[PDB]
């Protein structure tokens, strides 16, 4: 059947490598592998270095009669955030060259995040739900975690916007927490929790509350 | 390809009767050598005639690059017709039909919230002014800026983003100069969508 693999790599999760506890991951993804050569080799190079601990997965059969395979590799936070290149080469017999992908942290000096709690509008108080903004603003790269929480616990009803590239050329987001009403005007307080690699202990927090 | 990429009005243009919304089929990847495309043009299945097939174009990577644009009336758009291009070539075996329309479902009322700057912003030469609009459907949605019936220009909108009940919303951030908002300038967000009267509403904005 007609056309040929693709190949798709996957950067990790921003709160991956910012946490030295977890674990960051490139994914090498390759689909419409040939039903009748489905031997894939995976060679991963570290800034053109070869490296050969990637596991790659058992492939898996599609019902489209294709195959995808899987090559995971683990990544030093270090590494990642120092802007190392992470290259994966998938060769297969039916293609005629092998296909190269490469990914790194975007290019460019980190910048901070100002994080600024914003409560509900005036208006929004004749609603039974209210919206509880968290401004992220003026940070370098995107990569970026946000969640709310109170009282040590995280909140379940919140969502977050992707970056957005401002005028100076650095990101910005908000978050908005939905919450009862009761509960705002009970007092209690809501933290917006921020994950970048330019912040201190790349984690910072600002609280929101009534007065 | 040749590929096709289909695209709609944009949402300024299908609310307002005298702008002009069109659908756009984009073909990509057209040969060098056999830029003859034609494109056929359905509005719920019945063929229409209007489309306008701009001049053939060249690109870097030796391929030529194909717009047809056509023009649709407002209220087809706003109740959801379907719109189909089938666009022929040799390059292909068989014709290529893409569809677009309005995401269906009973539109909803934006709400618009604006919000001022955080107390602890107040340190910068600059403050960010805020526009929280919530709660519509479909997601297609103008916001601008204005102060004294002056569009300001140093304004950035999310995109829209689904919401946990299936409604979207999104954020516009307005930067102004501090001293601009302390003299208590009223700066005002103005947002169009379908759902709204005469499809238009704004909410001000200043110092208190
Ligand atoms: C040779 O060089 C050529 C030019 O350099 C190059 O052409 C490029 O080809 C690629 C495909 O290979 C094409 O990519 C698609 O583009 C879509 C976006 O078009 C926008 O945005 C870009 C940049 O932001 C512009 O360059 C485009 O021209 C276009 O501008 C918009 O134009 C319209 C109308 O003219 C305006 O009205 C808009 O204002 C304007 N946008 C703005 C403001 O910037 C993009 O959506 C495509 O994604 C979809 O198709 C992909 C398939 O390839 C899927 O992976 C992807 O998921 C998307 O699928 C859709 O997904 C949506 C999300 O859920 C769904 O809603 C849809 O249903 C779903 N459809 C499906 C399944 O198909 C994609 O990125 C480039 O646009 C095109 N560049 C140009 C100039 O047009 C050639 O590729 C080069 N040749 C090669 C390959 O060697
Ligand atoms: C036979 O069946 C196959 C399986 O159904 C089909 O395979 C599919 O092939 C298409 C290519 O034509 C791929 O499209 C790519 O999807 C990328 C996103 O992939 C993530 O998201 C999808 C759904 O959201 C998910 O199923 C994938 O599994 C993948 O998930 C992520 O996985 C990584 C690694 O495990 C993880 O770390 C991420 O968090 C996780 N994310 C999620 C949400 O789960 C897009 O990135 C690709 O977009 C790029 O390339 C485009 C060109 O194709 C381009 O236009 C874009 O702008 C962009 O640069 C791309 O769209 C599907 O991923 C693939 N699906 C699977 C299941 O692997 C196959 O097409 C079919 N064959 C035939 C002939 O019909």
């Amino acid at each position: 059947l007609l056309g040929g693999p693709s190949v798709f790599l996957f950067p990790p999760k921003p709160k991956d490598t910012l946490m030295i506890s977890r674990t960051p991951e490139v994914t090498c993804v390759v689909v419409d592998v040939s039903h009748e050569d489905p031997e894939v080799k995976f060679n991963w190079y570290v800034d053109g270095v070869e490296v050969h601990n990637a596991k790659t997965k058992p492939r898996e059969e599609q019902y489209n009669s294709t195959y995808r395979v899987v090559s995971v590799l683990t990544v030093l936070h270090q590494d990642w955030l120092n802007g190392k290149e992470y290259k994966c080469k998938v060769s297969n017999k039916a293609l005629p060259a092998p296909i190269e992908k490469t990914i790194s942290k975007a290019k460019g000096q980190p910048r901070e995040p100002q994080v600024y709690t914003l409560p509900p509008s005036r208006d929004e108080l004749t609603k039974n739900q209210v919206s509880l903004t968290c401004l992220v603003k003026g940070f370098y790269p995107s990569d970026i975690a946000v969640e709310w929480e109170s009282n040590g616990q995280p909140e379940n009803n919140y969502k977050t916007t992707p970056p957005v590239l401002d005028s100076d050329g650095s990101f910005f987001l908000y978050s908005k927490l939905t919450v009862d009403k009761s509960r705002w005007q009970q007092g209690n307080v809501f933290s917006c929790s921020v994950m970048h690699e330019a912040l201190h202990n790349h984690y910072t927090q600002k609280s929101l509350s009534l007065s």
